[PDB]
C-alpha cells in the first residue's frame, strides 16, 4: 500500500489511537501518508509569495526555525518578514501536527529546515545525480545524517489547483538488493578529506556513504528507471503528506508552490528499527555503518 489515506482536515486534529498506529506502521514500512484535505492556508499578505522570482541564487529558500533564519531570497526587510512568518508557521504546524499523531516518538523528532518551492518542477534540467524526476531516495552529499531518519511533511498550496505529480517506486529492501552488486566502499581517508576541507557538515559515515551511493548509482541506472514497479500520483491543491523520505523511493515531475519541513529522527526512537535503511544496510553488509552508533549491552 504505497499510499495511505487519511480523513485529518485540521492541523490540530486529535487522533484516536487506532489512526496513530495506522500512521506509525504505515510511515515505517515506507508508505506515503496522505491528507487530501489538509490544507494550509495562506494569509492575504502572503500571496505575493506565489511568484519565482523571490528565489535570489542557486541554493531555494530555507528557513531553519532552531536559530529563526531565512536564507536563499533577498529584499526589504519588511517582505522577508512576511516570508519568514509563513515559513515559520509551517514549521509550527507541522510541528505540532507531528506530535499530535506520533506520540510513540515523543520528543525524539528534531525539526531541521523549512523550504518554500515557488519554481515549476517541469521546467527543470539538471545533472542526473541531482534530477530528481528520476527515483531516488534522499541522500545529500553535504550534509551527512549519521544513520538519523529524513522524515518529510509537504503541502500543495498551488492557488489555480494544480497537482504535484510524484512517482513512489518499490521498496527499499528491493531496491538496495536491485543495487547491491553496484555498490563499493569509499577511497580510504576520502571522507575524512571531505570533513576537513569543509565539503560535508560532519563527518560522512558509512551509512551516509551508501545511500549516496544507492541515490546516484539508481539515477544512473536507466533500465531501472523505466521498467522497475512504480506508481503515478498526483497530489491535490491543498493536500499535505508525510514521508521518511530516505527510505521511500520516489520522484516528482511537475508542479508548482509547495511547503516542506524536513525533522530528523534518531534510529532507536523508531518502532521497528529493523525497517530503518540503517539497519537494513547494516545487515545487508553485516557491519557498523556509523562510528558514533550507541553501543547496546
Ligand atoms: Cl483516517
Ligand atoms: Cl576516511
Ligand atoms: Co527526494
Amino acid at each position: 500500500q504505497p499510499i495511505i489515506q487519511f480523513d485529518a482536515e485540521s492541523w490540530e486534529a486529535e487522533f484516536t489511537q487506532e489512526i496513530q498506529d495506522k500512521a506509525i506502521e504505515g510511515l515505517e514500512s515506507g508508505s506515503v501518508l496522505f491528507f487530501p484535505k489538509l490544507n494550509f492556508p495562506l494569509l492575504t499578505e502572503e500571496l505575493k509569495f506565489l511568484d519565482p522570482t523571490w528565489v535570489s541564487g542557486a541554493k531555494n529558500i530555507s528557513y531553519d526555525p532552531r536559530s529563526a533564519t531565512l536564507k536563499g531570497v533577498e529584499g526589504k526587510s519588511e517582505d522577508l518578514r512576511l516570508l519568514s512568518g509563513l515559513l515559520k508557521r509551517y514549521a509550527e504546524k507541522t510541528a505540532a501536527f507531528l506530535h499530535l499523531l506520533f506520540p510513540f516518538y515523543g520528543s525524539s523528532l528534531k525539526i531541521a529546515r523549512t523550504s518554500f518551492r515557488p519554481v515549476e518542477i517541469s521546467g527543470r534540467a539538471t545533472s542526473a545525480r541531482k534530477d530528481d524526476t528520476r527515483l531516488h531516495v534522499d541522500a545529500f552529499p553535504s550534509s551527512p545524517t549519521g544513520g538519523e531518519r529524513i522524515l518529510r511533511v509537504f503541502s500543495n498550496i498551488n492557488p489555480q489547483g494544480k497537482p504535484r505529480s510524484w512517482r513512489i517506486g518499490e521498496p527499499f529492501q528491493n531496491y538496495l538488493n536491485h543495487l547491491l552488486p553496484q555498490l563499493s566502499p569509499p577511497a580510504p581517508g576520502k571522507r575524512f578529506l571531505l570533513y576537513l576541507f569543509g565539503i560535508t557538515k560532519g563527518y560522512r559515515s558509512l551509512y551516509d556513504h551508501y545511500m549516496l551511493e544507492l541515490h546516484d548509482k539508481g539515477k544512473l541506472d536507466l533500465e531501472y528507471q523505466k521498467n522497475s514497479p512504480q506508481v503515478a500520483f498526483d497530489f491535490p491543491a491543498g493536500s499535505t503528506w508525510i514521508v521518511f523520505t530516505d527510505q521511500v523511493l520516489h520522484a516528482v515531475d511537475k508542479g508548482q508552490f509547495l511547503l516542506e519541513q524536513t525533522f530528523h529522527l534518531k534510529v532507536n526512537a523508531l518502532k521497528h528499527p529493523e525497517k530503518s535503511p540503517l539497519k537494513l544496510l547494516e545487515t545487508a553488509l553485516n557491519k557498523k555503518l556509523v562510528s558514533s552508533e550507541s553501543f547496546k549491552l
